[PDB]
């Protein structure tokens, strides 16, 4: 489909649509004409200010934009994946169209065409203290220097632009400044991350259904009036989701007739998962403002140019560290439920979910892998925004460090996705030891798993099944299986 | 004054009023009669359930409540300060009155009288994994065992109750369970913490006025349309506060005539401080639900008793870790502004703010102290809720660890308060090297400082002046000086 | 007894003897005469340098030392406990006597008399970035200003000195510089900490004996040739200690006849505890150099005065963070063994170690307390020395942050001591459910516990028994019971 | 060249030689015959034990080894780089030859041929809690299942073995157990890491020479008697290295005539860098024992098979976290020196090292990149070994988490290498603003830089020059330039 950019209407899910699903972007002629008219008012104002040799003056200003793009292109490390650079470019484009950046219509159209033709700059992941260097690398590619991916093939930027039918872009007065000042690296990455955090929670709900039924949990933990006696919006909503999906379970109807309560990895699912949902909503609210905001500097309002601090990443740096914590602890709870599934003394199922403990270990070791992933996430959950280091000869003497936070959030998301893939695998196997009177919803998840991953009889490498299920998650196959 | 408790109307500032300002609490006869009627419905229901020897049965149930209070009284370490135990008791009382805990009117009245007569249990700080043990210690004192403070003097609980004219309380059916299950230790401490976080931000605004004027900052960073181009509510509100307080400054009017922009510790005050305000608001919203919620277990709705997981601390454990991060980074920005004040090459003022660098160090070393405090806060900002350790033979196999988070937030608050006291001290001294054309608002802060702390001429121990200013902050003298 | 100081022979256990056991210090007349002769050579050299008005010159130099002591007295927060300030003073005194500090004999004798008469400066804990401010507070008291404890009573320093029969000390040329530059705050605190870490390991060995016998462990895990197949010195030594102490156990002889192996909290005791012993030895080696080193600045060698960087805390800042980690993980292993003791499915003993699970919880909750303490230690194990913040207008632009690390190590030590007290309590109770055929060594620990703490029948507050056992540990009663 | 393996002589630098420089490994016929004779004694012992149907018994034992390899092959995530898998394989091979693992000569020869023919298993990085899963993946490839790299091309393991002229290996009695139990993943990776940490320190010495001369430092900070007044071995050795390399500097001879002391990033180089050297030596000592130790389980001594805990990673898990901290703080000091170089008020050189601050930013932004890298390292320096999560239904209830620590140490090393590359770049540029009277040693570093990276006149992307210098470091070109 088509995402129209007007500088004020971008949603986080539209950033995803462009970056991950490759929807086209466009900008109306009306928007572009108003952008251009503001760009011209800005030129008139600076041309009057300087005269209170015109040719040497303009050529100097153009050289400045180039020197800035080049000197600031100082990232190191592996290139950021293309889905993230596309997200950053969509957010950057939208925020330059918000009306305060005084850039020209041509700069916006340049970014539109790079996105629609998939000329994606090569952006080293590291260098922003929260985003001059990564955005400079984007501009460097826009100028036809450095490297870029053309339809996923790395090459010199000038060759990628040429294969796409584009000309290198020449930055005008203050357009390099505009492009590289702001929070679009952090906010673009975090837009994708918050969408992937939502997808994590959705998958954790579905994978918990399998474990919850295999362990014969009671629905009493999701009683509406209990959940409403402590009405955080997340836990009320999560309780509703679980009640709906457990409807029709014979296993759970039996449990309700003979069980009072379960261990916390079942009974506390609404409190914990609903906290995670609340944090996701918090971050999405921050981003919803941020990706429609002017975060470059200085800014132009049509009659004056004023320097402020809107490039400072603090609100999104804090949000990235917060969501990292919440997701790490979601992963801890899923790992603990996996640890209960394979422990015959807690589950009431055969040890380690194998039919012959004699010469098989079953799924003993994926639980270690899940614990390993939690331990890695506990390192990564240290808040990068609790630190700051002065830059620019102490003139930029407090910084958010939110780029660190955005990048490590991406790894936590990757790791928690593997933990949940492990719960899909082991919860499906655990149900093989039940009478399978699971709800229709649980059975949709179970059947989708079994389309690609067989039940476990003799030992075989769990790694391959985990990777298959992780690929299914990344293709949204369980959300499709059970809306 | 008087705070009336009805189980549904408690605000965080009312918890503060009771705990810190010693306002009386009361519960209307109407509330108490409805609590008692629900308690009696619960007894009828459990008495009918058991009969589908009455005397031995009831005596057994009473012994159970006692065994629970005693066995769970397993905290270690120093006693929590009385203002916090009072906050916890007010939140506990309100949440047992929310209508689902089936306790008797007498238990609530017991807690009312302990608060109004200042019989405050001795509560070891450590033991909750997020709050059985600390709340058990409260109940232990309520039973007249263990220790308590009577009007601030430590003694055996039975002696404290007797000096207050109270009888030890005997817990009825499920009343010990009700008292010790829930989140009131975390939520009571965090209610006081979020009030103190607000007071921190208020003091940081006032102490920044001194530095901002001494460094001759330009008001251009607070231009309304710039701040509104990125309209996070915090930074818009903070900008308004600073514009109002800088009104009437000759220093700033001059700066605006000759300066374009300042370093980030001045120019980025709205982005960073407004992020902190937003986080404070987030936490207050969580607590506003939590302290009016039923977090004990099982719960009673008038016709059935159901076990759920509302005691699980996750939403407030996450909130405590989040606020710890935001406050640590506020402290980093204040420390960096202090570092600019004493550096003659950044400030344009005499080195280290002494009139004779020859044989004096001036205020060189308080900046080290501020850095030391930041480094301590960077340790404490590690999120305790990213971890979990299984308890109760793996039946309580995921826990929030939010008690850790509440307690370390209190230390961060203490440390940031000292950083701000240091900025009050050094910003006031720095203004001695200006023409003092500061705004009327800044001058109110400056004059309040000078009522108790003299300007620096010859070197003298900064420790004593820092402590004086910290005491003034704790008595709210700068908020009084400048509303 | 008597510790003689000569600037080159101090051991960490001598620092403990002075600071904690109140042994007297002395300095021979020979040492003092050589110190004085070097002080006089230094004066001659600086008096010749300045002359390539003598009265105004010397008076200026004296005023400088005073200004330095006062201006640098900039700590905040609670006063450090007297045992630590005594340790710091003993290390400071020894390191000024090492021969490079050019101080006078009178300064050393001043410190000797403060220690022997117990006039201990009041030292705010916070302010060093790794130790100007805390050592300045010591000097401030030495000058008779600020506050001090006289035989444990806080008062004005001049009054404490007067009650002790001492005169205030007047610092001579470069003597204030000498006193306040160096690492003695970090190294004094860490000398006590490493002694207390050793005492922790010794107590953990003894408390593990109780659990190991109650769980019927097999001695096969301590087989000498197994431990020697991986000959880290710690695990070989720990294995020898456990073999010796388990000699004579009927329980273990039975286990060896029917068991192949135990869970890791028993079988891996040598690997983990021996790693801890190795780290303790590492730190002691660092301190053994450091407390006999010249860490002030500039230094004097008898013919020239040269400025170097020996005050930089890096080797002891790293050591403090390392030992914090090792002790935190020792506490994790003890907590996991406690978690096994109270879980009937792992221990083979009654659930939660109570004789009547019907209406008692036994020792269910001390395991939560141990988990809580581990979670707190996981926050505190963040390495403060991984951070640095520039001080002194960027002239002191990398600092160790080792004071933070020393102080948080003290809390970890306190917390792990409580975890071990909990294992003493619960391992002794667990043996009540065995036939008591424990070794003579284990029985010495068991009997010492039972001298003050009764076995558990009906529920009672574990807090009080934990505190009693912690007090016994602090009085070294189990090391006395079993050498 | 040729590394001969005998189970007891392996050095960390030999692991590097095999893994990184592709030296061949061999095992003498004598070693192999004694390994085989012990394997046969083990078979005799277990065959006698079982008989106190032989065919079904042996076939069962073989199936067990296969089930174990497969079930434990449960890693997730990207494949570990081949240099690390080669290191792990060399350490595993040596430790199985140490004499206690009872494996056959054929298993050792299999590993020898995989290394010498470069058939390197594909090993997912994540899964060990400290190394069943990664070592299982190695064995899986050895069995001809899963994936492997043949001369760097990924393919099915059976195809890689076939292209190399090898047959799949069939694991004999207890040989799969032997292969997958132990610490070789952690210890192999850490052997390469400690070699790369040494190479980091060596490069940091050389890059500091450039900055030290450009800033005109005084050699007084390296005076031998000062450094020996605090004789930690590292700082004495580092001081000697710097004195030797600064010999012949006209710049430094001038500085010594007019300067007393420098800022800490120059004056404290011996204290900090020597601490790092000491930590490196500590880790190398641990590894020197560990890679020659029997860490599998159970172990065989020729007459009995006994289960112990030598697989527990604690000593190397702690060492990996320790070295991570020390290297992070080395990176902080290098970043602070970079921050001094580009600040004209600290350096005395043109702002940001550009000849025309008018329209150029010079090397302003690489300092941000260095700060960004430090902030990332501060996250990664959180100690993974402070945490533990129970595995295997609580039977493996304390684990080292040292695999996490080894992997994140590799990233810290990568990041610090970039920081040092930045100092090479900017220190060389800074010398362009001096009279170049640098020492012959410094000039060797400067000239080697200038062979590939030109001085900066007009702004250009620093990223490319940083990457070039990082590649030069990885090819050891500065150690070659200046031994």
């Amino acid at each position: 489909s088509m995402i129209e950019i007007d500088g004020r209407s971008l949603r986080v899910e539209d950033v995803y649509a462009v970056a991950v699903e490759y929807d086209r972007v466009s900008i109306s002629d009306d928007t572009l004409k108003a952008v251009e008219e503001k760009h011209e008012a800005f030129l008139k104002l600076i041309n009057s200010g300087k005269t209170v040799n015109v040719h040497i003056e303009r050529d100097q200003e153009i050289e400045l934009q180039k020197n800035l793009i080049r000197s600031h292109s100082s990232g190191v490390g592996d290139y950021l994946e293309n889905r993230y650079v596309r997200a950053i470019m969509a957010v950057r484009l939208n925020s330059l169209a918000a009306g305060y950046s005084a850039v020209s219509a041509d700069l916006l159209n340049m970014m539109v065409e790079m996105l629609n033709r998939d000329v994606i700059p090569a952006v080293p992941k590291y260098g922003s203290v929260g985003d001059l260097a990564p955005l400079a690398h984007i501009g460097l590619a826009m100028m036809g220097e450095g490297k870029a991916f053309f339809e996923g093939r790395l090459m010199d930027s000038a060759r990628a632009l040429e294969k796409a039918g584009l000309k290198p872009y020449q930055f005008k007065e203050k357009e390099g400044v505009a492009l590289i000042n702001g929070t679009s690296f952090m906010s673009g990455i975090l837009s994708i991350a918050v969408m992937d955090a939502h997808d994590i929670l959705e998958n954790a709900i579905r994978s918990a259904l399998l474990s919850f039924e295999a362990l014969g949990g009671t629905s009493k933990a999701f009683t509406p009036w209990i959940l409403g006696a402590r009405p955080h919006l997340g836990q009320v909503a999560i309780g509703n989701r679980f009640r709906e999906y457990l409807t029709g379970s014979d296993i759970v109807k039996r449990a309700d007739s003979v069980k009072v309560q379960d261990a916390y990895t079942l009974r506390c699912i609404p409190q914990v998962y609903g906290s995670v949902a609340d944090v996701i909503d918090y971050v999405e609210n921050v981003l919803s403002v941020e990706i429609n905001s002017a975060t470059d500097n200085p800014l132009f309002n049509g009659e004056e140019v004023v320097s402020g601090g809107n490039f400072h990443g603090e609100p999104v740096a804090l949000a990235a560290d917060f969501l990292a914590i919440a997701l790490t602890d979601l992963g801890n709870m899923v790992e603990r439920r996996i640890a209960r599934l394979v422990d015959t003394n807690l589950s009431g199922l055969p040890p380690f979910l194998t039919p012959d403990s004699g010469l098989n270990s079953g799924y003993m070791i994926p639980q270690y892998t899940a614990a390993a992933l939690c331990n890695r996430n506990k390192v990564l959950a240290y808040p990068s925004s609790a630190d700051t280091i002065p830059t620019s000869a102490n003139q930029e003497d407090h910084v958010s460090m939110g780029a660190t936070g955005s990048l490590k959030l991406l790894e936590i998301i990757d790791n928690v996705r593997y933990i949940i893939a492990i719960e899909y695998l082991l919860g499906s196997q655990a149900l093989e030891f039940t009478d399978k009177g699971m709800s229709p919803s649980t059975r949709k998840i179970y059947e989708k798993i079994r389309e690609k991953v067989e039940k476990l009889d003799h030992d075989r490498p769990p790694s391959f099944d985990i990777e298959t299920i992780r690929k299914m998650m990344d293709k949204k196959e369980f959300i499709s299986a059970l809306p």
